[PDB]
RNA sequence: CUGCCGGGU
RNA sequence: UACCCGGC
């Protein structure tokens, strides 16, 4: 169930320009669903696969859970690229007809985020009730502890690994900042 | 004995950063030797050995040249990577031996420049007799008008490859500068 | 695909 | 993930 702690540093990794050994880093999706009435939280990730991509895959598993419509969920995605120009579309969509749903989205990276459609994407996220985020420090501090199996002992410090997103995470912040006001 | 023109193209490139397809920039070397009272001049190239780098085959080959001591002979050499600390301590030895012979080097790139033991053999050079420069557009038009064949149509335009080459050369050089004011 | 750090689109 | 650029 859990996310190896070597999954976690290299899929999340949010460097600027990689390290060697390279790896492709995939798209993985980490979210959490919270009822407002004082409640469990619920977790899961999701990948691409199939004719999907992890949004569309995360969105037709919150229709499965047939949640209680009378109820508002807090509901707290973390993905390592931020989301497509046709997510975006099929996000904005699945949050208009489900109301009772509060949708946050945070991105680690900012998938190409020089290119109009997927800056068009990004905005209306955050102009249809779905705002947008990069992840920081506290972001990255609640993924790791929640969605990472520390049962066995890493080859790397933890914190510093932390350390070093919440660093890098800076100028994706600015970067995003101007996306929305352009 | 002639570079061709995508040989030329390929191994004198100076960006930064390759584009696709990626390829080993390798060093060679183009040399002029010219006498002072007016005959003319003498031309060839080298490349990296197995057991010398190209300025060192080089130096090395002219004792097997049908030169005498007692002209001056001014000798142009130009290196796609700039010289070695090893060899940049062989040029000098072989400069202060052969006081017939006045040498001045240029490079394209600057080959490891950011660490010390290649830095003090540049500026060792330039306080030894042997000018360090960055080649420029005279220098690029130079090298492309005696070195390379002009038979082939090619696959690009010379006059856009060598602007870049000069756009380029402009950020190199002022490393160099900066190396030998350490 | 010489390495690193950094800014921006 | 692409490009432009700065420095070491
Ligand atoms: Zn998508
Ligand atoms: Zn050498």
């Amino acid at each position: 169930a859990l996310l190896t702690a070597e999954t976690f540093r290299l899929q999340f990794n949010n460097r600027r320009r990689l390290r060697r050994p390279y790896y492709p880093r995939k798209a993985l999706l980490c979210y959490q669903l919270t009822p407002q009435n004082g409640s469990t939280p619920t977790r899961g990730y999701f990948e691409n696969k199939k004719k999907c991509h992890a949004e569309i895959c995360f969105i037709n598993e919150i229709k499965s859970m047939g949640l209680d419509e009378t109820q508002c969920y807090q509901v707290t995605c973390y993905l390592t690229w931020s989301p497509c120009s046709s997510c975006a579309w099929k996000l904005v969509d699945f949050i208009q007809a489900h109301d009772h749903l509060n949708l946050r989205i945070f991105a680690s990276r900012l998938y190409y985020h020089w290119c109009k459609p997927q800056q068009e994407g990004l905005r209306l996220l955050c102009g249809s009730q779905v705002p947008v985020e990069v992840m920081g420090l506290p972001e990255f501090n609640d993924c790791w502890e929640n969605f990472v199996d520390h049962e066995k002992p890493l080859s790397f410090d933890p914190c510093k690994m932390l350390e070093e997103l919440d660093k890098n995470s800076r100028a994706i912040k600015r970067r995003l900042e101007r996306i929305k006001q352009s």
